């Protein structure tokens, strides 16, 4: 009515016409691969929900007006298995690169962030940056008989020849939820720790910019949201004692969607089954977040 | 026992002879009205339970004793119909107003500050000034068929001739929950509008000090609830995701209590349906901090 | 497997062999008698669960590698009666004094200090200091018959004729819960009382800093969950409104771990039928950063 919100950027009728495409990966068997708790699978219906009913599209707070963002919502990802469900992500993902536009990937397990990768390293070929915004470094080892999981995908992209790791930080990751080996296989790979003590010393945005200075061309922002405090997001399948609050959350999400260098973002790991309310809110206003700060890239 | 608290106060045996009198207003009709999800009727019942139980007289953290402060309880207001409910309302609040005590009235909808502002502004005739906490401007237009609700109160208060527009501040209000059109209203009408990130950058106390040197004198001080971040105040028709903590909250209030100019108080949108315990809790803090400002006042 | 954590630090075969030594006492009654909710006697099983998962016992954060430290888990005090449980306890505490290691005793309600404490003032006769961080000053009297509870077990300790006032202090206290005439026993009796206000301007670990001082050597660190806001930690008997965030309950463990002087902790008032999940994992968190800095003392 007298309000329009994020809703009211859903004008393209036909994909190929929006700045934005969302795509949606409903898939937790990585996480519960990775001995986590269902419910990630619920994500993007959530995300969903709140997606049509939130967020000033012209912010008086902020002043910045959205309202020439063309937004345009691909649906799921649909297969028989996980790992078809990759590839299909993967070739979507791409795709949406490839003509120039910014896909945004609403999970679902963090494990989506390898095909992500995947498309980013294929479409910007040697010349690729990422930042794993977790609590976790998410490297571990894939399961005894190959199988990967929410833990694995930065193993899997540390591991493509043609991705440089002094290229990618690790933001926001917590001590007392990381292993001195998983460190250690980051840091011989030249990649950067950047511990949640220390974000909060220089401040999140601060330390953020920081980050994408590191990160360089071609940055794939990627937000685990059990980074955040469960204080303010409880709903994840690992929830955190301490964290990132929502403002910082907010904030970061602003300043990537500013940073002309960030060329797709992922959200992985909103867990609906955990607490279905206040979390995929928190979800919706990041997004909202991310969508303003693009709004005023030139 | 040796531990006086709140319910102590309550010493009063005729009204007449109360500093302070509370009045419940169990109604959330505006809040379904305005699409909100049921609940804040029960508000006046759960801010009871603990009306009973919390609160330490002398305060020696603060250094404030409240002894000689006198309460009465003037029960709920009953009607047959929400109307006839507002109507009964601010015939009631005028009442204590003019004799010069202060009510505080404890929702209940948010819809209940049209009425009380206009107990305000027969009790002080054109000197009124408003000062609305809440994450929403509540400036929305009325039903298609005139029927007001939880998000029309400010409308119909800056609609009244008697009421000087530069004397009404939107506190703590975000623009991620407030369209253009209604920050125009309030801007047209000469209002005020303090976003959270500027209260959050002057510190709140400060950043009231400054509303109410806009306001001035009779002052109506009214809260909604969902002006508190979710984590600390999650019981509320609509959660916010940031928002106000619950110690800038008790220290708003206790600044609002010792603040002369400022003659009621209300409450609003505490919804124990949505959470039961530890909002109340907070709610029944927060009346708790403005009573040990008001034991300041000369 | 390749990420070794607190379990891993059970290497003692053999009691005397460990550096720390967890003790369980799973009684509420004391809570149920001070009003409280019941539900606490379930805080050790609650911590044991998580105990078996978390917490790298190499820290690359803050750079502590605890890996040299031998964790020993006594298991449950086993009684008739709460008042048999409590000598069982003081016993136990001793012996594992008497002989130079740390117990950590997990309750359980907060009654649990007062033989904790008599255990302490036999070891280091006439020379222990104690601090009790917690909202409430728990120095309420005992039940009109004489029974004790978990609002009396810092009474009990003052009434030691052993034991110095001046060197007790109440940490993170809060004005709005602690009665004038409790205050006054306690200033009575030299004590200091450090509000949560007070905690806050000087920062948690400077201000633990400035309590250790007055406790100066064997000193009891007695951790009352409750002394957290229920923001981070709802699962409690009496949950706060306001109160310690997370990060300073585990920088003030760590602190703790690290200062010499500290002999044994106890941690009370963990209620999982009150919330399951999110308060124990703050509780073996807390517990962490203590083995933490316990790793780095000479
Ligand atoms: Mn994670
Ligand atoms: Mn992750
Ligand atoms: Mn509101
Ligand atoms: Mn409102
Ligand atoms: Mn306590
Ligand atoms: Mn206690």
């Amino acid at each position: 009515t007298d309000d329009p919100r994020l809703l009211s950027l859903f004008s393209a009728q036909r994909e190929e016409d929006a700045d934005i495409v969302i795509i949606g990966f409903p898939y937790d068997e990585g996480c519960v691969r990775n001995g986590g708790r269902a419910g990630a699978k619920k994500g993007p219906a959530a995300f969903r929900f709140f997606l049509q009913r939130l967020g000033s599209v012209n912010n008086l707070e902020l002043n910045v007006d959205a309202s020439h963002l063309k937004l345009y919502d691909a649906g799921d990802i649909t297969a028989s298995t996980l790992e078809e469900a990759h590839e299909k992500l993967e070739s979507k993902v791409f795709t949406v690169l490839a003509r120039g536009a910014f896909p945004f990937v609403i999970g679902g397990g963090h494990d989506q962030s390898a095909p992500n990768g995947r498309a980013m390293l294929r479409a910007f070929p040697g010349d690729v940056g990422v930042i794993n915004v977790d609590s976790h470094l998410d490297v571990r080892p894939p399961l005894s008989d190959g199988r990967v999981h929410s833990g694995t995908p930065f193993r899997q992209l540390l591991e493509e020849s043609s991705f440089s790791g002094k290229r990618f930080v690790e933001f926001a990751c917590q001590g007392s939820q990381c292993g001195a080996l998983h460190a250690q296989y980051v840091r011989d790979h030249q990649g950067h720790l950047m511990w949640l003590s220390e974000v909060r010393k220089k401040g999140a945005v601060a330390a953020l910019e920081d980050a994408f200075g590191l990160t360089g061309k071609n940055t794939f922002f990627s937000f685990d949201v059990d980074s955040l405090k469960s204080s303010d997001m409880p709903g994840v399948s690992c929830p955190a004692a301490v964290g990132l609050s929502a403002q910082e959350a907010f904030d970061m999400c602003f300043l990537a969607g500013k940073t002309p260098t960030v060329m797709m973002m992922d959200m992985s790991e909103l867990n609906p089954l955990v607490e279905e309310y206040r979390s995929p809110r928190v979800a919706v206003y990041m997004f909202y977040h991310f969508v303003l700060g693009f709004a005023t890239r030139p």
